């Protein structure tokens, strides 16, 4: 299984999802799925870029090149682990100083277990689950994204502003939905709120179960109107379906967690029984520096991304004349000229990534200053680099985000919360779209009442 | 780092302590200490033997040779993990079916985390800590030795027989002492007992801290006389010194956990302020079959124990003429004739080891019978060997011990308890010695009142 890699004085490891996960029965032999641009090639190319930017920089790590080892996680604990092994062992015998990723929280956990056995700092960028806050269990983990605790807090803070003294509650099964809700309900009593009805359900349960859900919900009115949905995307979708089936439309005000966010694939077709709701989404600004880089990527200049070729073909559905990385699903030829701009969309979570890395540099920068006073490069004290220590440095590290955000960690490795309040409405144009209306900057709730 | 290995159809892994742990500052580069006979070469040599006996047996695993991979643990989490890696990796790509050891509980925990990530069964023999009973955390662990929970139980049961309605309590710092005590204290209330005083202390704390401890203890009399010592050996020794210093002798009746047991190096010199106490010690009978084998080990015939040579030198303090494994600490020459019988002592925990192994075979035998009915060797269903399943079979396994004991595991992988009750007294001869007075066969307390 191929592996991205750049050389340097201090090597940072990374676990991005280059391909899709292995199908059901392919889990044993560990064969992954088709390549991914979104959660993959872009994540990878990003590393490199960010690394070039840091290394070229004259303030941060002056005379200490930064290198990296990028392995494919395949968004599955099994592969992620397989790789993670190579990481530690190559190390136990140039060694890894730290790891970025993996994406999924369920995974990140698995990875953290295998990583703390060798005292290796793991910074994440999308794994928000509420367990990763228990250091007594996940000591070496830390992320640049708020946990989901801060999700309930912000959703509640929303219900507060609109003086609603009576709501409903629905959540999906799994360590995501359960933890979040329980978290909210906890904020219910203490704050002074009453929960009319409440239920749960998997995202795959039959349409029947859904209808049943709607029923139990409707029966509680005209009091239980506001439905707090710490729900996975597909669960909300399934609810709207339940309304379209029962021919009823607009009987509640939805308020969903980020599982819903602004995902266009959750309301397609039901842009009606949905309209009006409010979604909480992780506030992650765009990033220009990265487009100017990526888009101008050529097929013969990208020599560090062993994947690119495979990807380039899948991305443009064409094949290369007798190339070790040729695809059998295409017939035409790649002019090696097609422009990556077409139908281009920047990974929603980019910012976090770049930052997670940058937080990994600063950890070192700050370690150097302390254990190598007067030294220009890496002093004996950091050869090798002590795991446990780099950890402190990391935590007690603070800096300016790549987009201008404030970055730091609490005592558990948790980052400050900062979301966006999305509202799905009919634009003055001619389409139902998610419109940015409010923000959440750490307990401070803002909303342009004139936008809702 | 060398590795003992024997070939076969199913390979069993093992983590014995061949050398001592790495010094304080040598922990980074992971260099261990001098070789060990007691906890090492004999443990290893044992493997081979036991394996030879099973393989030669006509009843157990018929036409399925058993092989093994023995790696040095150096009684330290760090090396043990390093090796544990090789195990899984060599496997993720002949693989290991299971793991025997490591020695220390503190370590076996560590090793258990890295081993359940790859569904690999670990059977222990000396790791009694009370945590290893939590499967929601250490699912893949199991041992042939009672936990320490049954230590308090049996210690209390002792205090019971002597109707004492008022005792004292002292315990050493560490997952050993704390958990044991608490465990006892838990049995205090429910049963109806009161604890006069109570304190704790590291085994290295200054003589001062010790004196202070004796003080706090003496001050509580003539009621707080019976001192329940769930203590590490050196802690007890330390107390006896505190008494010799303060010139006081015989003011309390000690009752110590196995940390003390019948260790001669705990009371040497203080054979006075110690006499009278009672220790709980693990019932592990001798084993002849192993002596007949070990003692007849020659330097040119032992080809599977890559260590032997090194060991042979340190064991007789002599060196071999220009040998890749020559020691610089000796001057004479090994006649290669010296008899291993001199000053020979059989590993006190032997029985357990052998049995751990035998319980590793019985797990497989039992798996074979079920998933390969009628097949003679290893049927397709066992190639490769599914970890998870080997687990069930193991647990649900039962058998006759190597010395005639009964062996089985409960629902959490715990083995039945069975200790000996030691009493330090002055034999009718002329010496203070530990005398076997009573037993503890699972809740049934026996003592020859005429021996105490
Ligand atoms: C459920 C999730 N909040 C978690 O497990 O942390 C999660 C959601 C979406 C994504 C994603 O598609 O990027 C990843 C993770
Ligand atoms: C700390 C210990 N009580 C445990 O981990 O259970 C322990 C102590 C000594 C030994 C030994 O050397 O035999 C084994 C284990």
């Amino acid at each position: 299984r191929s592996v991205a890699r750049m050389d340097g004085d201090v090597i940072i490891g990374a676990l991005f999802s280059v391909h899709h996960q292995p199908p059901a029965e392919k889990v044993p032999e560990r064969k992954c799925g088709e390549i991914r641009e979104q959660y993959g090639i872009q994540r990878v190319e990003a590393m490199f870029h960010t690394l070039d930017k840091i290394n070229a920089d004259p303030v941060l790590l002056p005379n200490i090149t930064l290198g990296s080892e990028i392995r494919d996680s395949c968004w599955h604990s099994s592969v992620a682990l397989e790789q993670s092994i190579e990481f530690i062992r190559d190390s136990l015998i140039k060694p890894i100083a730290g790891v970025i990723g993996p994406g999924s929280s369920s995974v990140a956990i698995q990875v953290q277990n295998l990583l703390q056995l060798f005292d290796i700092p793991q910074i994440a960028y999308s794994a928000t689950s509420i367990d990763l806050s228990d250091k007594t269990l996940y000591k070496y983990f830390l992320r640049v994204v708020p946990s989901d605790t801060l999700q309930a807090r912000a959703m509640l803070d929303i219900v507060k502003r609109y003086n609603w003294t009576y709501v409903s509650a629905v959540h999906t099964e799994g360590n995501y939905g359960e933890s979040g809700m329980d978290a909210f309900k906890e904020l219910a009593a203490q704050e002074g709120l009453c929960i009319a009805h409440s239920d749960k359900i998997y995202s795959n349960a039959g349409e029947k179960s859904f209808d049943r859900l709607l029923r139990k919900l409707r029966e509680r009115l005209p009091k239980a109107r506001v439905v707090v949905c710490f729900c996975e995307g597909m669960t909300v979708r399934g609810l709207l379906s339940a309304m379209r089936r029962l021919g009823v439309v607009g009987e509640f005000s939805l308020i969903g967690s980020d599982g819903w966010a602004d995902r266009d694939e959750v309301i397609e077709g039901y842009e009606v029984e949905a309209n009006g709701g409010i979604t909480i989404k992780l506030q992650s600004p765009e990033v220009r520096s990265f487009d100017d880089y990526f888009l101008k990527l050529r097929l013969d200049t990208n020599t560090r991304n062993p994947w690119f070729p495979e990807f380039w073909q899948h991305r443009f559905q064409c094949r290369l004349p007798g190339h070790l990385l040729e695809n059998p699903n295409f017939k035409k030829v790649c002019t090696g000229n097609e422009s990556l701009e077409e139908n281009y969309v920047q990974d929603s979570k980019m910012g976090f990534v770049i930052n997670a890395i940058y937080a990994m540099a600063h950890g070192l920068q700050n370690m150097h200053h302390a254990l190598c006073p007067g030294h220009v490069g890496l002093c004996d004290a950091m050869k090798p680099i002590d795991g446990r220590k780099l950890l402190d440095f990391l935590i007690k590290s603070s800096f300016v985000g790549v987009s201008g955000e404030e970055v730091w960690f609490d005592e558990k490795g948790d980052a400050p919360g900062r979301y966006d309040i999305m509202n799905l409405q009919y634009t003055e144009a001619n389409r139902y779209d998610y419109v940015h209306v409010g923000t959440w900057h750490e307990g401070v709730l803002n909303i342009d009442d004139y936008k809702i």
